[PDB]
Order: structure tokens, then sequence, then C-alpha cells
RNA sequence: UUGUCCUCCCGGGCAUCGCCGGGCAGCUACGCCGCAGCCGAUAAGGCCUGAAAGCAUCUAAGGCCGAAGCGGCCCCCGAA
């Protein structure tokens, strides 16, 4: 163990509204709807105030990079849906 | 058609089917007819998202494509 526990928390912005069904996270905004499974023994994601919660008790390396990782997807989600992706390619 | 025998003529036996030329049915090849490129997952390899390691990164979790090779379509045997 690497630490007693590692606790992950993501902003909620004001137009986005976040929900958890068990494993199953749900991410509705003016722009759209997505949803993922994140999964990974140990690791519980929930939702606080106003915030998402990546919580695991006693991480090792691995569970630490598999929390920033969710972390981070669950931030790109909240992105795609406020503002949206643009990808560019040129002849 | 050659030698010989049945006396000669017709018609026959033997001589590798006596030897020689042609030969339908049958069998044959030297002859003739038939033999799919589509889907699924992959190896080598090419990429997407992404942290560990506030950056970067095809990889650790995850996703896409990708071989005459693997599974099926197809052919043959198949109620002990």
């Amino acid at each position: 163990p690497v630490d007693a526990w590692i606790r992950e928390e993501v902003e909620i912005p004001e137009g986005v509204e976040v929900t958890v069904e068990g494993y199953k996270v749900k991410v509705k905004g003016p722009k759209g709807e997505l949803e993922r499974e994140f999964f990974w023994p140990g690791i519980q994601i929930f939702t606080e105030d106003g915030n998402v919660v990546i919580y695991k008790d006693f991480p090792r390396r691995k569970d630490v990079a598999i929390a920033r990782t969710f972390a981070a997807h669950i931030r790109n989600m909240i992105k795609g849906v406020t503002e949206g992706f643009t990808y560019k390619l040129k002849v």
C-alpha cells in the first residue's frame, strides 16, 4: 500500500448532471448524454455535493493509476457533454 | 492372303487371333466437363483515449483496424 486511501474529485459544472447507478456513470448535459462502465475491484464511484468522487482504501501503484485514469475519463465526458470535441485534418 | 489337310468347287481345322487392314458396344487419355471469395476473431505490424510520472506516452485499465495462417459458409463418411 502506498497510502491509507486515495480520493479523487471531479467538479460538476452547473449545467451538467451526473448520476451513478452501480459501476456505470451517466453524464447528461445540454449537448447530449453519455454512459460508461468504470469498474475496478475495490474502487467506489459516487457523488458528493457538486463533485464525482472516486475512492479506494489502501491503494497500490496500479490502483492509483486506474483511479487517475477514471478521473480523467469522467472529466473528458463532462467536457464533451459541455462543449464537445473538434478534430482537424489536412489533405 | 501364305503353308498344309478335309479329293477339286463352295465351306471348314491347325499354324501366336496363322499374318495383315478396318472395326461398333465396353474400358480408357493423349480427349472433354467442374473446383467461393465473403463473413468472425487474431499473430507480426499501424492507430485512438489515458495515467502511473500535473507533461509526454499504442498499454498498465480500455477501444479500432490488420495475414496464402485459425473458425464458418462448401464437398465427402456419419444413429454404436
